[PDB]
């Protein structure tokens, strides 16, 4: 198994909760393959550097508003380690599904 923060299997889904501050904590996250999943970002650095979540391999890249959360939803059928950033690529993450 990888080493990381899993996320909560529930109803159908699989959850996990990220904060945004100063970057994404935790910036090491573990899914499960096949499981449709929530990742739910807390926005609570209002740094420009941060107003975008980036997960390229899935084509995401949208807008976190300041002092709330936003949820990406991907399904990732493939196992491997994936990558997420800020839209700059400056704030990094990376996602193992296993
Ligand atoms: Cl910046
Ligand atoms: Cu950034
Ligand atoms: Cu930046």
């Amino acid at each position: 198994g990888a080493m990381g923060q899993k996320a909560q299997q529930k109803n159908g889904y699989q959850e996990i909760r990220v904060e945004v501050m100063g970057g994404y904590t935790p910036e090491l996250i573990v899914l499960k393959k096949s499981v449709p999943a929530r990742i739910v970002f807390d926005r609570k650095d209002p740094s420009p550097c941060l107003d975008q979540i980036v997960f390229p391999d899935f084509g995401v890249h949208a807008n976190l508003p300041m002092g709330e959360e936003y949820v990406v939803e991907i399904t990732p059928e493939q196992a491997g380690e994936f990558s997420f950033a800020c839209g700059m690529n400056m704030m990094h993450g990376k996602m193992i599904v296993e």
